Order: structure tokens, then sequence, then C-alpha cells
């Protein structure tokens, strides 16, 4: 049986990529840039376009697809639960949400788990928790709570996220803005310490490696020291692991590189293996319990379908030893690129990353960075930069040794060819 | 059948009674919901079963997220077929589903452009961003001056900006400081709206056709029609939140259709996916929606192909099963019967109200404990969660059969009479 989207699409008689591009222009809100490919299918580290051409996916949902596209275990868990029960609301109990929260609480070492749907919602929820905790436990004056975050942070697209962004296109013309934020440079202990002098600070909200900001890896010991400074002042450390967590950087959490156990942890993206939107906020009881009944909610948060998917997605990370995989392959990737491209390619500014969260920043005054993106695609690598000039290499962690060797050589080949053509 | 992973996992926990699940929940789940009465394990159509095999009619239905019923076979089949092929690309890449699904929606609802988000709060956030950016760029109002009018007792979600525009104490208390830019007026009051619309800095009026969480507040006939005229007069966008009222619930495709109103910006959610996965939509004319240029808005999962395939199937069910007609017919019967068998007989009922299958019975909490009604309903096989304590809600799947609806209506009336007997 053809399902309705298949049948409706068939009737539209879309043959070429351009036909699909035209369909976007006409019917899809135009808040994304043009795209170079129309993907029809995904398996593991590979995707295929509508013409059957094969690519490696080196974006992977910006680390939402760590377990690969269409991981059979995760798709079986989705389908079996979907036949049984998908939604009760948290107004009613069910036989999945509590067990899934227990599973997560034990895996990550927290007392309480709040399940939301998107990463932005996890961030919003964490800010709300930190504010309410500041008022009720720290006893700071009404409406005075402040939250410190860093320049170039990214946590989503709500108005409060826009209000705390330093990125022009994220905030421009979307005000007036939510107050209560203090922005400081990333990777700067001094600036943090000075900001923490304000007793009305509730939290410091930080990424262990800035994602959208350009795969900005801080100096060794940054997060470790930040947590000490925060604790000195009774300020919560909220660590956004929505992009860096779940084995991507070679550890279960990127915070583990600094032996930091976040006061509040955010997860998202590969929590569901890219199958359905589910995010998490985790914290100790005496923080999370400020969210009393009626004070927060979500229709789909904690729905049993997403919970079943998430438990399976997390178990795959463990069973397939994906943190070890990411560590090993990522170190090989960076060594190969540094050996083969530094010196030879003068318009590479840096090769950086941890695990399989890697970037190559190029000098956009020396090269058109889009020429690198297009060359990569010609050689079978789909990759989307950030900030124009920061090339990103973020494959599924399940990429095989042989696929990763192939991909790495296609990657080298592409940078070298761009240099040759300069 | 062979055990599923999650079944085996929980089997390892030895959680067997409703009270073991209640304890599990108390210990590991963030405690932002009230205690629950029941542990549901299976849903099908208008029915659910608890872990002991007891059957109930679900009269909450996800607050109108399950209009197509639990586990609709077509929608599962669509989920599973698409899930085997592709679930997520990001909108950074194209795929062969998102554009077609947006065209499908654009044509069904009569809009130029469709923005797909994940939750109803995200749809609201997105619409407010669009309205503000449009007011700055097209209306040329002073920078940072954009205002949005909303109504007292509105509900649109739980983001900080939503909390900043709420009049409900537990929704906002101790979550500030708050996003500025909102003007709060009484619902169902055209004179208050007209006066608020005198301010040229207003970008939008954001309103529910029937207030949902605020208590199934049905406005006077012609409220929304008049509101639209007043907004147009002032070049103010009418943002209509159909997340709870839309998609056949009230006996029409959109609740706005009762007033022959085509929203300037439409919000959908909830039953857009038949309760299977979170997907929401913001739709609008080109000259409004096109302010959202590349890089100015985004979402990881928004527009993912899996959710798109599910939504197209869910929307088609509404049509094919003539669920607007079913809701209209059964809902009219429900209100007739309850009024006829409860008013007078039961002194502590204040009002029976609703449209289609979005119905409520507001009780006098000074004269009765509303929770006694909730518990009596469950004893009689009806799962129902009130809003604001005293507003009992009756929101079944629209696929409820004539026989199931008759049975349920008789159980509901029986429950209210029983509580009254006990009061006497
Ligand atoms: C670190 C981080 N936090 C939060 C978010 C927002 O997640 P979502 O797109 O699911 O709202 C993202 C998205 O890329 C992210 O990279
Ligand atoms: C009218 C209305 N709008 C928005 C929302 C928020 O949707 P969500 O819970 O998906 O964030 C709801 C939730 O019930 C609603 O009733």
């Amino acid at each position: 049986r053809k399902t309705n989207i298949e049948a409706y699409r068939d009737g539209l008689k879309l043959k070429t990529e351009e036909d699909f591009f035209a369909c976007d222009r006409q019917y899809v809100c135009q808040n994304y840039a043009p795209v170079p490919v129309v993907i029809s299918k995904g398996k593991g580290a590979r995707v295929w376009d509508i013409n059957g051409n094969e690519y490696y996916d080196f974006l992977a949902g910006v680390s939402s697809l760590s377990q690969g596209h269409c991981h059979p275990r995760v798709i079986a868990a989705l389908c079996r639960q979907a036949e049984r029960l998908t939604l009760t609301l948290r107004a009613f109990g069910n036989d999945v949400t509590g067990p899934a929260c227990r599973f997560m609480a034990e895996m990550f070492g927290y007392d309480r788990v709040l399940l939301m749907n998107t990463g932005a919602e996890a961030g919003e929820s964490a800010l709300k928790i930190a504010r309410k905790w500041a008022y009720e436990v720290k006893e700071i004056p009404p409406d005075s709570a402040k939250v410190i975050l860093c320049n170039n942070n990214y946590w989503g697209r709500t108005i409060t996220a826009c209000s705390s962004s330093t990125t022009f296109d994220c905030y421009n013309n979307f005000g007036p803005f939510t107050p209560g934020f203090e922005l400081i440079d990333y990777d700067d202990v001094g600036a943090l310490e000075e900001a923490l002098k304000d007793p009305n600070v509730a939290a410091f909200f930080v990424e262990p490696i800035q994602g959208e900001g350009g795969v900005n890896v801080p100096k060794p010991g940054y997060l470790k020291r930040a947590h000490e400074l925060c604790r000195s002042k009774n300020v919560l450390l909220i660590v956004d692991e929505i992009q860096t967590g779940l084995c991507r950087t070679g550890r279960l959490l990127a915070a583990d590189h600094d032996e930091v156990h976040p006061d509040i942890l955010l997860l998202g993206k590969s929590l569901s293996a890219g199958v359905v939107p589910i995010s998490a906020v985790m914290g100790r009881a005496d923080v999370m319990d400020v969210l009393k009944p009626g004070t927060h909610g979500s229709t789909f948060g904690g729905n049993p379908l997403a919970c079943a998917v998430a438990v399976e997605a997390l178990t795959v990370l463990k069973d397939e030893k994906l943190a070890d995989r990411a560590e090993r392959l990522g170190a090989q990737f960076r060594d190969c690129l540094r050996r083969e491209l530094y010196g030879k390619v003068p318009w590479i500014k840096e090769i950086r990353g941890r695990g399989l969260l890697n970037a190559v920043e190029v000098d956009s005054d020396a090269i058109d960075p889009n020429d690198v993106v297009m060359k990569l695609k010609e050689n079978g690598i789909l990759s989307k930069p950030t900030r124009g000039r920061v090339m990103r290499f973020i494959p599924p962690l399940v990429i095989t040794d042989e696929e990763h060797r192939d991909a790495t050589t296609r990657i080298i080949k592409s940078f070298l060819a761009v240099e040759e053509e300069r």
C-alpha cells in the first residue's frame, strides 16, 4: 500500500532535483538557504539522492544521527511501540515514561529527568528551573535573576534564545527581548569570574565545545575551572550537551573530558537517533523539584513512543561502543588531515575538534569557502559549514573503519583540489 | 508476540502494580505534573487499557492530539514505512518529502507558505517572531516597539515568552524577568480589542477561537469575525491558534470556520500528527512569511521527513473519515443529552458548553469537590482531566463510534447523577 505522502508526491510528477527545489520556493517558508541535494534514503553513514547517487553524510543532523540513518534496532523499537501506545499526556500514567526516566537517571547519574521535545525547549526549561531555584532557594530579589552565557552560543530559536544570542541574524528584528542575560567571551575564565561577582546570577549556561559557533574547543581545564568558580558562588552550571553529548566527542558526555558532572544537563538530538524529537533536562532533586505541578508542561514531552525510541537509541550507543569508536576514528581523522593539509594548503586556518566533532576553518579572504563545500560534494561528501568559513565533519559514529578511511581520503582530495585550482 | 526491548527492560524492574509504576514515576520523573490515576499500557481508537486490562474511554485524547484515535492503522503504517527509509536530513539538505508535505498543507488550508516546527509552543514562538519582524520591516514601526495583543487566560505553551504573556499565576510565577511587548485584554470582548488596536505599534492579535486550557471558553457568535475586521482596519495581523480547536474538533476543519475567518497566520499542532510524533505548523501569506529569510529561524527536527509523512496521513484520515461531520453530530447530541439530564437535577453544574467534540461541564467547586466527579467518571470507565480544577473536560477521539459515544454519554451522565446522590 502506498501511503498518502507517496501517492500525493507521485501525483506532483516531480522528476528532477530542480522540480523539488521549485516546490520548496513555492510552498516551504524560506528560512533556510538553498540546498544542493535531494536525499531520498539513508542507511548508517550513507545517503542516496533521488537519482540514486551515494554520499557520506558528514552533517548527521549536526550530531542527531550518531547511530546512523535508520538504525534497525531503533526503527524496530519505534514500530513496536507505535502499534501499542504513542501518547497519554503526563496527565495520565503509562508503562513507559517512568521506566525510561529511570534508565536515563541511572545512565547519567541524576535524580530527576524532565523530558521535552526539542533542544530549544530543553534550554527554556533549564532556564526556568534555574530562575525559579534562584528565587526560592537562593532568595534573590524578585525578577532579578541573571544567567551568564557566552558570545556565539547557540541553544535554539525561541524569542528567549534570540534574546541571549550574539548572532545578528538570530536576533535582528525579533525584539523586544527577554532581559536577564550577561554575555561573556567563551573560553575565558577571567571574564566568567568577573561576571560571577553579581549575587543575582542563577546559572552559567555553556557548551563544552561551541557547536554552531564553529566547533570551538576551549583550552584544557576550562569547564573544570568554570564549575569551581560557579560553585564558589552557589551558581548552577548548566551544560548544554545537545550537540556534544552522547559519545560524539569520544566520551559519554563532553563534560567528562574535564570530569565535570553538570548541575543541570541538557540532552537532545541523538537521544532519539534522529527518529523523533525528544530532549532531556536532568538535575539533582533539590533543583529539579522546584518545578511543582502546574508550573511547567508540554503536550508531547515524555510521550511513550519517544521514550521507547530514546531507550533503544541510548542502548545502541553503549552496545556498539560508539564513544570508543568516535575517539579512535576522530584522532585518526585529525592526524590525517593535519599531516596532509597543513603547509600544503595555506588557507586552512585550523583543523580542530574532539572525537568525531571536527572542523576545518578556512580563511574566507583567501578562498571562497563554498568552493570547498561543492568539491566535497563532487567527491561524495555532504557537509554544511557554519559561519560560512567553518567546514564541519560530523559523520554518524557507526561509520565503519573502511567507510571512514574512504571518506577521509575523499575529504583530503577535496581540499587539495581546491588548492590546486587556486 | 515476542517481548519488545522496553517490555523486557521494565520486566527487569519487576514493576507490576499501578503503585510500582506510580513509585517509579515519583522517583525518577521531574515532578511537574499532578499524581495520576491510572497506568495506561495500550490504546486503540477511542479506548485505552490499563496494565490490568481494564478498559476506559479516553475523554482527554491528548487535549485533542488524538482525534484520529489511538494507534490509527493508517498513520502507524505511514510512520513505519517512512521510518525504514529516511527520518531526518535537516533543512540544510533537501529531501523528497518536506516540500510535498508543505504543498499538501498549503493547498488544504489555503496558504502560500508553510513553516513546520515540532511543538505548539514553537509554532507560537515562530508566529510571534514573524509578526514582529513583519511589523518592523513592512509596517515600519519604531525598533523594539512591536506589541502583540493576547487574551486573559490564554494558553500557548511553556516557553519563557509564553509565560511572559500568561495571566495564569503558576504559569509565570518566579520565571521572570519577562519578555516585554504584550498587551492582555479580556477574551470575548470586542470593545477591549478595539481600544487596544488604537496603538499603532501593535503587530498582531493572537487568539484562540475557543479558549482551551482556559476552560473551553466559547465566545459569543461573531467574535472572531468582528475581531478580524477590527484588525484589518489597523493593518494588524490576526494570528489564530488552532492547535487545540483545529482539525475537525469543533465540527469544522478549523474552528475559525464557524466565523468564516481565514486567519492571517494559522497555527496547527496536536492532531496534525494524530498524536504520533510532535509536529506543528505556522502558515501565512507570502508577503508575511517571507520576512523569515535564510538563517533567521531554524529547528533541528522541524520539517523532518518522518513527521511530514505522518502528518499527511493524519490529515487525510480527517478527511476520509468525515470527522468534522462526526464531531458536529455527536457533539450536538452530547450537549443536548447532558443539558437535558443534568441541568436542574444537579445544582452544582454551572454550565455545559462547547462546540463539536470540544465540550466542558464547569462545576461549582464551592458546592461540590470537583475531584469526586473525576473519580466517579473513572469508576464508570471514563478518563477525563479537568482544567482550572472545576472545568470538567470531555474531549474524546473524533473516531468514537455512535455506539461508543452513546455508551460513554450514558456513563458520564450516570457519574454526575451519582455524585449528586452522594451529596444528598
Ligand atoms: C548546542 C545546542 N543546543 C540547542 C540546540 C537547539 O536544538 P533544537 O534545534 O532541537 O531546538 C542546538 C541545535 O543545533 C544545539 O546545537
Ligand atoms: C491552544 C494551544 N496552543 C498551544 C499549545 C502548546 O502546545 P505544546 O504543548 O505542543 O507546546 C497548547 C497545548 O495544549 C494549546 O492548547
